[PDB]
């Protein structure tokens, strides 16, 4: 659930943009990074992906390959290049505030929904 104090665009950046950061991370990266998200949530988010490119690279995906959204609703775009991502997966038995995560680096195209003025990512697809 998006905290009401954040726009869709702000919440996307909080959850998914680690702007201009190292693609390689420690194995504790996700456990530490997810606290900022889960502090606003009722229960630990089960999976989450962070992108490491500079912010403007992620915003540029809104001007790259148009594709259909998974839900069929909205304007979705696939990145021209593979992004540097980190996938976070909640460990079994975790219960807030004891949320620990597996950390997995990766390099793949991302798909985002874009909306608004400015026209920026609002949903990781």
């Amino acid at each position: 659930m998006r905290p009401p104090q954040f726009t869709r665009a702000q919440w996307f950046a909080i959850q998914h943009i680690d702007s201009d950061s190292s693609p390689s991370s420690s194995s504790r990266y996700c456990t530490i990074a997810m606290r900022a998200i889960n502090n606003y949530r009722w229960r630990c988010k089960p999976v989450n992906t962070f992108v490491h490119e500079p912010l403007v690279d992620v915003q540029n995906v809104c001007f790259q390959e148009k594709v259909t959204c998974k839900n069929g609703q909205g304007n979705c775009y696939r990145s021209r290049f593979r992004m540097h991502i980190t996938d976070c997966r909640l460990t079994n038995g975790s219960k807030y505030p004891n949320c620990r995560y597996r950390t997995r680096p990766g390099r793949r195209h991302i798909i985002v929904a874009c909306e608004g003025s400015p026209y920026v990512p609002v949903h990781f697809d």
